[PDB]
């Protein structure tokens, strides 16, 4: 079970859990309350499993898209931020964590993928996906590749799929229509086909994952990668001179990354919702709390806390992140998002490996999602 008198927090392994732990230390120093920050694997799947039985951490961190499903299952406590505290955050961020209008989590920061390039290898990154193959050819001769990014999580390929028309759920009458899905439409198939062609042509490898792509970029083997702000810290420690910019266009349209808002929810079965609410509202969501997390791993292109965001939008990488966010779309938080990601994950992995054709893979995904 979840014992009272302390705080357990789950946050994904790619975020600043050491910096969050630092906010935890300051919390314990002030209240005597113990804070344990953990980053277990398959976090987004682990939480509804362990919390379905009544255990798990007291606070759960993840992008806002997974929260509607948690809420749907009664896994989250409606949060109780008073108007004063709500005033401290941008309205569209609270909106991201509204499930049927009610606040079900605290928003922390806005995330969007950008094109990250090695300035020594490519001082002038490509403006289009279509020029990437020629680029790879030229770089291959010197033992480098043009681009490597995680092909095992659809989040990373989605910008390309959405670029010429692909979409998850259509928004209509102030609501997402769970039967109007755009995963198998002409634009989605065109984007995924381009990706498969990159692989067929040996410009990318279907097996590439988050670790393989990060190591290749950080060791200077590949000129470009696609990743979010959280990844900048590790690049900073490498010897790579890099830039962060607008994603390549596809068929003349902007890549459209799905925008996520890192959010913190409170376990419905928690014996200490009070200590949770104070930790999040009075420690984490302060200029000092965010600085401590941000200092370990960048929080995103913008933060939900107005006082801190003013400072943040001070540089080119942040600018690039928000420019890509503006061309993308905020993710829905509906309960069907889990199904959408599962089906699209399988489709991209199957098309990339040749297990299914793009048309088979996406048709199947569309059916799985809507049946
Ligand atoms: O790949 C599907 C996956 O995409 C998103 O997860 C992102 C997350 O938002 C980022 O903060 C970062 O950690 O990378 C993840 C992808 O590996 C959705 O938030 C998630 O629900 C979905 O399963």
């Amino acid at each position: 079970k979840i014992e009272e008198g302390k705080l357990v927090i789950w946050i994904n392994g790619d975020k600043g859990y050491n910096g969050l732990a630092e906010v935890g230390k300051k919390f314990e120093k002030d209240t005597g309350i113990k804070v344990t920050v953990e980053h277990p694997d398959k976090l987004e799947e682990k939480f509804p499993q362990v919390a379905a039985t009544g255990d798990g951490p007291d606070i759960i961190f993840w992008a806002h898209d997974r929260f509607g499903g948690y809420a749907q299952s009664g896994l989250l406590a409606e949060i109780t931020p008073d108007k004063a505290f709500q005033d401290k955050l941008y309205p569209f961020t609270w909106d991201a964590v509204r499930y049927n209008g009610k606040l079900i989590a605290y928003p922390i920061a806005v995330e969007a993928l950008s094109l990250i390039y090695n300035k020594d290898l490519l001082p002038n990154p490509p403006k289009t996906w279509e020029e990437i193959p020629a680029l790879d050819k030229e770089l291959k001769a010197k033992g480098k590749s043009a681009l490597m990014f995680n092909l095992q999580e659809p989040y990373f390929t989605w910008p390309l799929i959405a670029a010429d028309g692909g979409y998850a759920f259509k928004y209509e009458n102030g609501k997402y229509d769970i039967k109007d899905v755009g995963v198998d439409n002409a634009g989605a198939k065109a984007g995924l086909t381009f990706l498969v062609d990159l692989i067929k042509n040996k410009h990318m490898n279907a097996c590439t994952d988050y670790s393989i792509a990060e190591a290749a970029f950080n060791k200077g083997e590949t000129a470009m990668t696609i990743n979010g702000p959280w990844a900048w810290s590790n690049i900073d420690t490498s010897k790579v001179n890099y830039g962060v910019t607008v994603l390549p266009t596809f068929k003349g349209q902007p890549s459209k990354p799905f925008v996520g808002v890192l959010s913190a929810g409170i376990n419905a079965a928690s014996p200490n919702k009070e200590l949770a609410k104070e930790f999040l509202e009075n420690y984490l969501l302060t200029d000092e709390g965010l600085e401590a997390v941000n200092k370990d791993k960048p929080l995103g292109g913008s933060v939900a806390l107005k006082s801190y965001e003013e400072e943040l939008a001070k540089d080119c990488r942040i600018a690039a992140t928000m420019e890509n966010a503006q061309k993308g779309e905020i993710m829905p938080n509906i309960p069907q998002m889990s199904a959408f990601w599962y089906a699209v994950r399988t489709a991209v992995i199957n098309a990339a490996s040749g297990r299914q054709t793009v048309d088979e893979a996406l048709k199947d995904a569309q059916t799985r999602i809507t049946k």
